[PDB]
């Protein structure tokens, strides 16, 4: 962990704690704001 290795499944800036790594990518994909 530490760096170059994700180990946290919770979007503090959104206030929604997930329970899966791939799920996080799903949130950051089209759930977290409008990222282009
Ligand atoms: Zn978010």
């Amino acid at each position: 962990g530490s760096l170059l290795k994700p180990a946290r499944f919770m979007c503090l800036p959104c206030g929604i704690a997930f329970s899966s790594p791939s799920t996080l990518e799903a949130h950051q994909a089209y759930y977290c704001s409008h990222r282009i």
